[PDB]
């Protein structure tokens, strides 16, 4: 069992390099659209605190720099949505897959296809935290790598990067530009809320655990939800609902262990502390989603 | 700092499926040749000690069913060489990429496309264990995904997925069919050696971590390699020579932290535990990341 991207060759085909000024970075190259974030418009001393408004009042078509391998691409209009750039071009993305936006729930997982100069450099899967940010793997120029899933031969675009956190998290926005969280795209010190840990993805992760091997923790003993849920609000979990036994139902019947048989090992591992899945403590980075894909 | 495969997607236009009676796994499709395990000549009693000149010797052209996507692609000739199966066919990948076949080292990494029925599913990056093991995630029916790295614009494949072992590591070949390490295509417990922990590449995470801000660990003492050597023997790090240390040199000049000085960290952290800290977030040393995977990550290749 390991932690898994889904395969990027979807999503490379869409991403060129956006060139505005001295600012470089990425964009979304979706049929004559090239979506990327609105800071490219900014220099230096903008980035403190930029009105963007002004700026790109600033800005004329030829300002911009679309480039497709050794290809220029001409563009022809642009506009503002929240803190992305749509820059049309006059020509379309031959390699556009079937997509769909959306914007996608803390506790969800996507692969992030970090790129620079609109070349993809390696490929990893992220958790949206309850607290709106992702632990990444961004350096300066990787602004307007995105995150996705793909179900079916459809790529579901979710995320949009635009900046670390001083705390070396990191932050962006939906496809909408729309960020997730409180943050704005403005170079300024923000803290993100106290975060917590995603119950429902521990116990589908000791699952994924069971079914490959790691069967320690197992026990005996058993567990309600409302004794459970006392347990998890001390140690900072997310308290776990009915929703939530009812997602985990199918890795449930696959193992035979009752969601509250699961719940029980997870208190006393809370409770008392070898490993699972050879990790010294407990992940709650996979979806019960993403174990299923995975067995 | 994370763990990050390669992008896939030159990969992805090459996987096929292959199918032979009631067995089905992946075949890697490269000019007009497709490349797949050749167990999928074997049935159910096949597999507990097959004569694989003898299986194929019964089976012909019209034996294998490839499909690519939706596609059928007809197959015009057939080869064993050592543990893979070569299949001609009438046309030849469009999708090609200019590709080499490497047979890589113990300890170096690579990114592998597990894929099922010639569909691509997902991708992680593995290492090549000294017991020339790997650490996957493998089903039934992923037999055939490659392991490879991008090295310009080079496909360098380097592994191709056959069994499980007792334990639940993984084993496999060479695109030329030779397995790494002592492991047979046969139905049969088969025991890897003791694994070992690669030195070098948990210096160069430690590396990593100071670039990215975790630096508890360091302190003020120095070693030698032969004294941090006799620690190593001790907790099952392989030992470490000045072909190391000069390959650690760069990530040395980048932080201006000296490899012996990292070498005494190293050791400190060996005999008095993380002391309950973690490092890059993990609550234990982390070895599958080489000096050139923290490079390229921590500089943007
Ligand atoms: C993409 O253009 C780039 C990616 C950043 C680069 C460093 N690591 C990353 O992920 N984005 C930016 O540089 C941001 C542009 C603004 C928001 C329009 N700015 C940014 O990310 O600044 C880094 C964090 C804010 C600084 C900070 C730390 C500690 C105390 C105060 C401020
Ligand atoms: C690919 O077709 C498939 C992938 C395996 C299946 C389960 N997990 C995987 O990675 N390969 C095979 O099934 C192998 C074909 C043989 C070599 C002809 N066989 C295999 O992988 O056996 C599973 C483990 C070895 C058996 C075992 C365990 C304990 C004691 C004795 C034997």
């Amino acid at each position: 069992f390991r932690k898994m991207a889904f395969p990027s060759g979807k999503v490379e085909g869409c991403m060129v390099q956006v060139t505005c000024g001295t600012t470089t970075l990425n964009g979304l190259w979706l049929d004559d659209v090239v979506y990327c974030p609105r800071h490219v418009i900014c220099t230096s001393e903008d980035m403190l605190n930029p009105n963007y408004e002004d700026l790109l009042i600033r800005k004329s078509n030829h300002n911009f720099l679309v480039q497709a391998g050794n290809v220029q691409l001409r563009v022809i209009g642009h506009s503002m949505q929240n803190c992305v750039l749509k820059l049309k071009v006059d020509t379309a993305n031959p390699k556009t897959p079937k997509y769909k936006f959306v914007r996608i729930q803390p506790g969800q997982t996507f692969s992030v296809l970090a790129c620079y100069n609109g070349s993809p450099s390696g490929v990893y899967q992220c958790a949206m935290r309850p607290n709106f940010t992702i632990k990444g793997s961004f350096l300066n120029g990787s602004c307007g790598s995105v995150g996705f899933n793909i179900d079916y031969d459809c790529v579901s675009f979710c995320y949009m990067h635009h900046m670390e956190l001083p705390t070396g998290v990191h932050a962006g926005t939906d496809l909408e530009g729309n960020f997730y969280g409180p943050f704005v795209d403005r170079q300024t010190a923000q803290a993100a809320g106290t975060d917590t840990t995603i119950t429902v993805n521990v116990l589908a992760w000791l699952y994924a655990a069971v079914i490959n091997g790691d069967r320690w923790f197992l026990n005996r003993f058993t567990t309600t939800l409302n004794d459970f849920n006392l347990v998890a609000m001390k140690y900072n979990y997310e308290p776990l609902t009915q929703d939530h036994v009812d997602i985990l139902g199918p890795l449930s019947a696959q193992t035979g262990i009752a969601v509250l048989d699961m719940c029980a090992s997870l208190k006393e591992l809370l409770q008392n502390g070898r490993t699972i899945l050879g990790s010294a403590l407990l992940e709650d980075e996979f979806t019960p989603f993403d174990v299923v894909r995975q067995c």
